[PDB]
């Protein structure tokens, strides 16, 4: 059943629509109704986990969300799961112009 009627999660300022550029990292950025943790990371079907290539970090109802080596077939759909609602957002991430960049 349920642990004991807490109460449901609203989602104040969910992530919203990012913009980068290819050759960098993406930060997300979202304040929760209240506070409680730990909390949850899903993309796509999969569940996230905590590591190298992705970070999680939360303080005062706020998560962050780091990903390295941003690339043009990253960009999807990053809903995280906490509460009883939740919130899905998408990132933008435009390939390099392959100028004369060293590289």
């Amino acid at each position: 059943g349920s642990s004991g009627s807490s109460g449901p999660v609203r989602f104040q300022e969910a992530l919203k629509d990012l913009e980068v550029l290819e050759g960098g990292a993406a930060t997300l950025r979202c304040v929760l109704s209240s506070v409680a943790a730990p909390v949850k990371w899903c993309y796509g079907n999969n569940v996230l986990r905590p590591g190298d290539k992705y970070s999680l970090r939360q303080e005062g109802a706020m998560l962050e969300l780091v990903v390295r080596n941003l690339r043009p077939q990253d960009s999807g759909r990053y809903s995280c799961s906490f509460g009883d609602q939740t919130t899905s957002a998408t990132l933008t991430v435009t390939a390099l112009p392959s100028g004369p960049s060293s590289g």
